[PDB]
């Protein structure tokens, strides 16, 4: 008799972190951060990391956990993972992991003691998801994107080549700061490695079983994914 634990996955943007919040407030969660650039303290407007303040209201585990000037392994990640689940299972609380770094679940998978139910959340046509990206990225760099990358590019223990730089938008943003780009190569470029990013999700995706999936522009998600937690043996 597994403990219930919860997988929210899909392409960046597609809407991941407001569900689970929804969620979070229709049963007794314990938000999990599934997000390799989440983890790292000071990369919060690049990688569209929920406020200060929601943060307070749906705290999550596993983001701010890591310094850019370190590493984090998908090992790491699935140590973390699974003590925060049995933290969170011991107080009655269910498991939601939400993010799209693929790789991660898959640790977790394979490299589990829960009877997991997988959402998947993405629209239906691909190119609204695109029109999202350049949109939410131009906001991001409204919002302070820039001075937000100066502060790490005048780390001198920190270089392009890190992981953490390798967060998409920030090498682009960083080249922009040396001088190689301009403010329109800087965006198009940064537009573009998202739009890759999400490609690649989808591959992982494509090929994952035992996922239900749930659109994007669909407004009764909520109810939606209530409903299916019965389907895969859990009682809520
Ligand atoms: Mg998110």
């Amino acid at each position: 008799s597994l403990p219930p634990a919860i997988f929210l996955m899909g392409p960046t943007a597609a809407g991941k972190t407001d569900l689970a919040m929804a969620l979070a407030d229709a049963l007794p969660c314990e938000l999990i951060s599934v997000d390799s650039a989440l983890i790292y303290r000071g990369m919060d407007i690049g990688t569209a990391k929920p406020s200060r303040e929601l943060l307070a209201r749906y705290p999550h585990r596993l983001i701010d956990i890591r310094d850019p000037a370190e590493s984090y392994s998908a090992a790491e990640f699935r140590a973390d993972a699974l003590a925060a689940m049995a933290k969170a299972t011991a107080r009655g609380r269910i498991p939601l992991l939400v993010g799209g770094t693929m790789l991660y679940y898959k640790a977790l998978l394979e490299g589990l003691p829960y009877t997991v139910a997988q959402l998947a959340i993405a629209p239906e046509q691909r190119q609204v998801l695109h029109a999202r990206i350049a949109q939410r990225f131009r906001q991001m760099l409204e919002q302070g994107f820039i001075a937000e990358v100066e502060a790490l590019h005048a780390r001198s223990d920190l270089h392009a080549g890190l992981p953490s730089i390798r967060a998409v938008g920030y090498r682009q943003v960083w080249d922009y700061l040396d001088g190689k780009l301009s403010y329109a190569e800087m965006t198009e470029r940064g537009i573009i490695a998202t739009r890759q990013l999400a490609k690649r999700q989808f591959t992982w995706l494509r090929s994952w079983s035992h996922l239900h999936w749930m659109d994007s522009l669909a407004g009764d998600n909520l109810p939606r994914a209530l409903r299916y937690l019965k389907t895969v043996s859990i009682l809520a």
